[PDB]
């Protein structure tokens, strides 16, 4: 009694996603961004497509490059992707990893000198995520050892054992900082959904390759924290910021984070095999997906950016909520069998192809205005890597593969 798109549509979508990933996204990243002056990858590519090999380089961006090429190599086998992942890994271990205090710096100069040595848990998480993926792709001993060491440092220096969750930022020597903001956009609050979501993402990937008993407990605790404190059943949205006891300190809504968490939370419970927790997670996941469907979309099926603290709807289409909606809506279809979620995934894909991707300049525009005008944002910067859209394509390809095997 399944309602399933026919084989032609499934395969056509899967082929388009594969083409987008390999002939647009990963081609852009492998050709435009490697830096032969300092090694590794440039920190910025302007709106005109010009790379900036002297720009400062973010740990999150470089972890995202490593993760994406590692994952693409694992799933597709293309040798260039292993080469690019190795390139990212080598620069990462050389320069971003703090050999003295452990963990990864926030920002290095292009030549590798530390510039911002804070140890932000969000960056530590992306390091774990990328290093565990590189281990998954290669069996790399050192990659896994490094991921485990960063996990240990997060638990040792940042875990709030009274209230759950984590202090989100420390200085180089792991002393907590008051200002845990990722950027000026973020509320000056001690706890954020965003950082905790990516701890969960990292821990789930680490557990997949290293099923340590204590890590399972920490990951389950994070799932339970989302269910009890962050997910808001009255509205179907994640609460974004909190004090240390998880009292809400924001009313903003992030549609992209809702739909990302919708599928990441289920990936996390399934990595654990926690069948007892899964019904509650699936319920919250489907709720987040329905709330996104009903409240976060433009009539073309693309996702708006946010409802701000004053209630203003930011109608800009940022690139990464569209990517996360592609995966999250496909995932919601897989979980519920409700083909309306597949229709929604198809609609966001069509928007990605017709508006968000930059056919002339390559990759995807960071932002498209409500009237269709692409903003002249950088194509690559501290916050724009290949991970959201690369992962989204890889996820969709594999999910469509599974759906194709239902026949
Ligand atoms: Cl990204």
């Amino acid at each position: 009694t399944e309602t399933i798109p026919d084989v032609r549509r499934l395969r056509a979508l899967q082929a388009e996603v594969h083409e987008e990933l390999t002939e647009n996204i990963l081609k852009f990243w492998a050709t435009r961004t490697p830096d032969p002056v300092h090694g590794g990858f440039v920190g910025r590519v302007g709106p005109d497509g010009r790379p900036h090999p002297e720009a400062p380089r973010g740990a999150i961006l470089n972890a995202r490059i490593l993760w994406t090429f590692a994952a693409a190599y694992r799933q597709l086998g293309t040798p260039l992707y292993r080469e690019m992942a190795e390139r990212a890994y080598r620069y990462f271990v050389r320069h971003f990893v703090d050999a003295e205090h452990g963990g990864v710096y926030w920002m290095v100069a292009a030549d590798g000198r530390p510039l911002d040595t804070r140890k932000h848990v969000y960056a530590q998480s992306f390091a774990i995520y990328a290093l565990s993926e590189w281990h998954r792709a290669t069996g790399g001993e050192a990659a896994l050892a490094l991921a485990r060491s960063i996990y240990d440092l997060i638990e040792t220096h940042c875990a709030d054992r009274v209230h759950g969750g984590y202090v989100e930022a420390c200085d180089r020597a792991w002393r907590p900082l008051e200002d845990a903001r990722l950027s000026a956009k973020d509320a000056p609050e001690p706890r954020s959904m965003n950082t905790h979501l990516h701890v969960l993402e990292a821990y789930a990937n680490l557990y997949r390759v290293w099923p340590e008993t204590e890590l399972a407990a920490r990951l389950q605790a994070l799932i339970e924290l989302f269910l009890r404190a962050i997910y808001h059943p009255a509205t179907g949205h994640l609460i974004l910021f909190f004090d240390e006891r998880w009292r809400p300190r924001s009313r903003a809504v992030s549609f992209g984070h809702d739909i990302e968490a919708s599928w990441l939370l289920l990936e996390a419970v399934d990595v654990l095999g926690q069948a007892t927790l899964r019904p509650r997670v699936q319920q919250a996941s489907l709720h987040l997906a329905r709330a996104t469907l009903a409240e976060g979309r433009a009539p073309d099926g693309s996702l708006y950016y946010e409802i701000g603290e004053q209630g203003h709807l930011d109608t800009d289409r940022h690139w990464w909520p569209q990517a996360e909606a592609l995966v999250g809506f496909l995932n919601a279809y897989q979980e519920s069998g409700e083909v309306l979620f597949y229709e929604a995934a198809e609609d966001v894909w069509r928007y990605i192809r017709e508006r968000q991707r930059d056919t002339r300049g390559g990759e995807w525009f960071a932002r498209v205005r409500d009237d269709g005008a692409p903003y002249p944002d950088d194509k690559v910067d501290f916050w724009k890597g290949p991970y959201h859209n690369g992962r989204a394509c890889l996820e969709a390809i594999q999910r469509l593969r599974h759906l194709l095997e239902h026949v």
